[PDB]
């Protein structure tokens, strides 16, 4: 069962940090065509499965994007990662009954895009932490 | 003229805390929560450069159709945050874009509709998200 | 913490092709072929759950003692493959096992010995085996 | 024997992308990602010269027992990659080995067994690894 | 013709034991004693090379008109054996003969008739003979 | 003085598999694929109730003039199947029929003649038909 308490998204300090990190990383992004978290990602996914979908994206973002580039974007990274990780932890006892193929297919497209763009693909992801934060909030509360 | 605000605009004393406290308070009263206003959809088809203009539209709507009309409620928070947002709106009044703003207006339209359809509670939900509107303004315009 | 690499790391055609071509390039220059570095003996006595850790060691050694000292040769493959393998080695830093890693270190040691003893061409053999390293990382860590 | 495909066999326009897409699609459906088919073990006791023959055996099995059957699922990828692999199998007709192929057959046997024992999902896992099979074919036969 | 299943299709003895257990269970309920389905007559006028095709017809009929309606009875055996036989049928969809199949169709007709004429019990007798059908399939198609 | 074999004799997976594999082995060595020892002509004019007795004769002949003399061939199948068939032939030695067995002996004779005339390969053909002998004994005697 996937739900996150809204209180997680209402603290001024950490919210500001997460958004400044997104700004920082985006001021170093060049792709003006591809948006990782957008309409295509949620396409064909019911409201009730969106939090589960976001769980995948968050896991990927911590694992293959944030944990890597830790030596960068200081001192934002140092505060934001623990926070996102706490959230990813809460969502581990969260699953869905049905078929998650269409969902995994959507996430796959995002994972592909990041790996293909390599180094900067990770930069783009971090530049989108503001959309990640908004998506987690809307899908999980 | 241009679409941008000096970072000093978002460093004024305790404006951020107040805005979040206001949002928290109004959130307590938000019955309908299966419906969100600010989020991923709002940005569909909008480039990084256009975001500040998009946020300008949402801020203008929020002030005129939501904040000035509920200015008597959620005190004393309301009184401290509104004037600040009003000045911000004024500072952005010359913010414009060249291309077509059809996508932006269609997105904003969806937000106005949701707020209008929910009546009094639509106004509450809008205030309950001033924190995200504010952080989005900061990111888009500095 | 845990040892895991996302499968997306091993599903990109371009870098996979490069890593395999580099292995082919280096193998077309290996004279010795009477001892396989990555084989049955390396994984013998190692549980499935500890294989990724084991591969962590072998990858560290391959980057450290084999790939950097060689960065010069096998162009332009080496120039693309090394960064890629490095990123993976980086990710596996958080990879730790609780129990005793003596049998594991023993096995890795045997591989390190063989490469050092064959000297110059030992490093060539290792690079010739990147395809097996890539398959081994993929199977052990996803 | 004549185990040598012309390097032109592996440069077809968008064949590589298709094969990887097919493997990605099928991978999504692989529950036993904790069981592996292609990898280090498949090559035990097989010399560089014999690898192309070994891959020939694996390719033949994959086509006859996995692809030619499950041919309806995973469209449109399946229809673009199979015909190509069938021609490759045919092209490997002039490929044989002189010595004893007992080790090679025992290795291939392990692969066939795993695929058969897992029933339908065994077929899925095989397709989920066409990428590694294809890259191993290229390496072994050019 | 494309009838020559890989021997691995019939080498997961778990499946063999299950098929015989299923046959034993259904045999207990076979009141009818005079009539038999599988045996010498079924092969009249069929050459060794044609037997796999003949068995394919019988297997297709047994799956569609027998194992499907009784799928709820004889648990848990039924659930373990059917899927396996279905994959086999599928795997044989790619098997045909050139010459005239009139002798074969006449033989299969005699089997279908016996099964249909006996109604519900004809289905039971058919299941009671899955052991002989299975061993005949193995012999004809590998 | 009854002719009967318990069905349990024909429902054991291990020995059934062996008997059939032995028939496969011996048939892969039969050239004359243009003659059927156990077929329509053998049972022609024989009532259901006398079929077991008829099979008793054929089994005795197959053990005596075909399997015992050929005990060195087709290992290791022969070593397991012959004792099995022998136990069954032993059980049937009391099996008798009251009436006239001229037409029956006439039919068996034709089978004996054919095998002896084809000499060495006639015995091979017989062994290649053990699967039909097994099915015939089962249908006639249970
Ligand atoms: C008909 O019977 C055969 C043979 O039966 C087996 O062998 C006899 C002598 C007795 O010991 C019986 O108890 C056995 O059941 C069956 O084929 C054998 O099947 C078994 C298990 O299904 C196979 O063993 C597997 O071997 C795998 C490794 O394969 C390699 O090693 C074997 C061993 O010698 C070798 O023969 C083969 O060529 C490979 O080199 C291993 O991974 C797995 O765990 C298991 O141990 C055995 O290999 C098969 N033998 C052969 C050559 O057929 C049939 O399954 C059975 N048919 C049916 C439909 O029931
Ligand atoms: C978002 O945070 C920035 C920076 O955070 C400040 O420094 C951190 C190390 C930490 O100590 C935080 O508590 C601080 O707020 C804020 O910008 C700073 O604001 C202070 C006072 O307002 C000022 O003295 C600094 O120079 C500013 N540093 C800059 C230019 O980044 C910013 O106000 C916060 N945003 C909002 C709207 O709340
Ligand atoms: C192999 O492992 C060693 C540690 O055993 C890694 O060394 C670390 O290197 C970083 C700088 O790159 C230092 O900050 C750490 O302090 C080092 N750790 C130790 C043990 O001191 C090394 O980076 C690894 N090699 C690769 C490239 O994977
Ligand atoms: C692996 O990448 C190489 C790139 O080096 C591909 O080979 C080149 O392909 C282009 C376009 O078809 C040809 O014009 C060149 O002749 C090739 N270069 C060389 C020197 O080989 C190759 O196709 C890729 N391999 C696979 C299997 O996709
Ligand atoms: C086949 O039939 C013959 C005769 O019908 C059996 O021969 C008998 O064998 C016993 C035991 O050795 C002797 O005491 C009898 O005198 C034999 N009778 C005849 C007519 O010779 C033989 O045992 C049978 N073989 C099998 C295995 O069925
Ligand atoms: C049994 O045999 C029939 C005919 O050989 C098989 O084919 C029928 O069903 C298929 C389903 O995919 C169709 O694609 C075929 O066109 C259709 N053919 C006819 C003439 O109806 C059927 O799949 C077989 N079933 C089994 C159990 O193998
Ligand atoms: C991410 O997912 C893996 C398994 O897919 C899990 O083991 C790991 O703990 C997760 N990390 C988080 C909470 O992001
Ligand atoms: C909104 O925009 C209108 C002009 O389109 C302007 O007159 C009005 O004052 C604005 N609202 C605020 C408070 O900025
Ligand atoms: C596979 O091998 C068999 C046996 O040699 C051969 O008859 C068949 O044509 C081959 N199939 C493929 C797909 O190459």
């Amino acid at each position: 069962h996937c739900r996150l308490d809204k209180s997680n998204f209402q603290q001024p300090y950490i919210t500001n940090r997460t958004f400044m990190l997104a700004k920082e990383a985006s001021l170093a992004d060049n792709n003006t065509d591809v948006r990782l978290i957008g309409e295509k990602l949620f396409h064909g996914v019911s409201m009730s499965e969106r939090c589960y979908l976001m769980k995948q994206v968050l896991n990927f973002t911590l694992e293959e994007v944030l944990f890597p580039q830790s030596d960068r974007f200081q001192p934002y990274m140092q505060e934001v990662v623990p926070f996102l990780a706490r959230l990813s932890n809460r969502l581990s006892t969260c699953h869905i009954e049905g078929d998650d193929l269409h969902i995994q297919r959507n996430v796959q497209k995002l994972k592909d895009t990041v790996k293909k763009l390599g180094e900067s693909g990770e930069i783009k992801a971090i530049g989108e932490l503001d959309l990640l934060f908004m998506s987690l909030r809307n899908a999980c509360i």
